[PDB]
């Protein structure tokens, strides 16, 4: 556990630096960007845009982002490597499955899925040699049967490799509780696990109860808000109507209850988005022109102003990610 | 239309020859073959197996196959081009959408889908320049609202390019009737359309009505007979108990009623199958070891033995596919 795999190769733990742990270059679907790149203008336009945003995040102090796009989010690790080199920002790539698995995934056993995630972690994604550094999974409410298999296989792959697991939840449904039960049924340590989208809820008791058990709490939706666009239903459905300040005060709340070491903060931002309504990216970029720089430009100052010490901010944004990403065998 | 697009470039209508009109190299899912080729042993092993199979079909007289794998069947057009060249069989690639569209597809409008189909027909699939020569679509019962957009977009793409459409049906639910209604609502001529897996039904009159209206009838499940295999529930669920002979006799029934011009026959065979239970292929290859050669080796001789004349059999296997695939604008 002394090296993190990025899309440009292994980096030391101290090279990671200021890290965003839940981001995407592009949220799409398996095969889609290569089949229909004109949906994003062109592949070149998408890449140029990503590099712009990554360069601006780098200017604001971001050294590493974790791209948590799985196979079924249309992860294109060749694009990641390209924009990582061009922008000079480390990108950690993901294996796992999110909630749009095709038939050839859906029909697979826990054992088969375990071999797939291990392939992507140990040997490399597709034919690239680029090894994942994290496993993403997802529920949206109670796990479907397949989703239980995915979580169990993610737990098996993490135990074999030391690589952490990170989750999508419907927080309003307290998904993290079922996710934790499943992971613990496989003997996975809660410190290997980030329960994500957790700022979608204001149920602080749900959150501290998980952190108390050792889970990392991913407060990765801070800039996601449809305030001012409440008449755009597709945006409000996606973003919620809770303000960024409300979401950020959960970070303080967790800190005040003694759980600073369990917190991971991010934007869940992206430069293309095909797996929602057309032209959604335009809406999102109007909502948050800072994009991935929103955390270092708006959130960290806001917290500091509300009296969060520098030291605690550095812990959350540098230390916790390093601990989380360092591959760590039981 | 003077030329049919294949994965090696345009061919003349006469180069097409004996043609299987509903086949796959590999039935999978978008991205899946490239992310997890070890599911098939390796990509190399899958290619080699497809080449052997294509070479045996070529030996039995097959000159061209139409790989009706869409984006969401995990069509890998580079793989098609590779095995076409190595086996020396023409392969026609497909555009369209089958019944496993991802979110980024399912969320698209008829206009967007139309543009995507046109892209794969007129400009080329992915970055390859390989152009589709057919549009595959699917329902499994009453069309879902997304499947209606797909069928409308297919019809618009076919009207604009002359390239035909071919369908997956649940035959027992008479899917072909709604598919036809949708295509006609867009002004597509029936002679552009093949209603596939139609040998899955015993309802002859459902078939003859569609043929009368000018539709091609795709009898492409001839070897899909789960016979002596109720021990295997997903395999007998895949296949069925109706004998291959019974399915072939539907070809003869349509001929006898005067619709030899409307008949397209194929195997719907494949060399890999990830979108089903694991090891389904071993089951399938043990059932039909002739593979894509089953049509020329078993079916055509059986029909001749039943009294079907040579010229009629040439018509169905050479002339109907040529007419179907040759790009034809309306009026
Ligand atoms: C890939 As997502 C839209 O759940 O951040
Ligand atoms: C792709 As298929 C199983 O409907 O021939
Ligand atoms: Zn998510
Ligand atoms: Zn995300
Ligand atoms: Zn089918
Ligand atoms: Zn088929």
């Amino acid at each position: 556990g002394d090296r993190i795999n990025t899309v440009r190769g292994p980096i030391t733990i101290s090279e990671a630096g200021f890290t965003l742990t839940h981001e995407h270059i592009c949220a799409s679907s398996a095969g889609f960007l290569r089949a229909w790149p004109e949906f994003f203008g062109s592949r070149k336009a998408l890449a140029e845009k990503a590099v712009r945003g990554l360069r601006r995040a780098r200017a604001a102090g971001v050294r590493t982002i974790v791209d948590v796009s799985t196979f079924d989010i249309g992860r294109d690790v060749s694009l990641l490597a390209e924009v990582s080199r061009a922008a000079d920002v480390h990108i950690v790539a993901a294996t796992g499955l999110w909630f749009d698995p095709p038939l050839s995934m859906r029909l697979r056993s826990v054992e088969e899925l375990t071999q797939f995630f291990l392939r992507e972690i140990q040997y490399g994604i597709e034919d690239t040699g680029i090894r994942a550094g994290i496993i993403k999974v997802a529920t949206t409410g109670k796990a479907t049967p397949f989703q239980e298999l995915v979580l169990k296989a993610a737990a098996r792959a993490s135990l074999a490799t030391g690589v952490p697991v990170t989750t999508h939840t419907a927080a309003s449904q307290r998904d993290g509780e079922q996710q934790a039960a499943i992971f613990e049924s496989e003997g996975l340590s809660p410190s290997r696990v980030c329960i994500g989208h957790s700022d979608d809820t204001d149920d602080l008791s749900y959150l501290t109860a998980l952190a108390a058990r050792g889970y990392l709490i991913g407060l990765d939706h801070i800039p996601h808000s449809a305030i001012g666009l409440e008449d755009n239903a597709s945006a409000s459905a996606l973003l919620g109507i809770r303000s960024w300040q409300t979401r950020a005060l959960l970070i303080k709340a967790l800190i005040d209850q003694g759980y600073m070491k369990q917190i991971l903060v991010s934007n869940d931002w992206l430069f293309g988005f095909s797996s929602y309504v057309t032209n959604i990216m335009d809406v999102m970029d109007r909502v948050n022109p800072d994009g991935m720089a929103f955390i270092p430009l708006r959130v960290i100052p806001f917290l500091r102003e509300k009296g969060v010490p520098q030291e605690t901010l550095a812990g959350i944004t540098v230390t916790n990610p390093a601990r989380f990403l360092s591959p760590t065998l039981r």
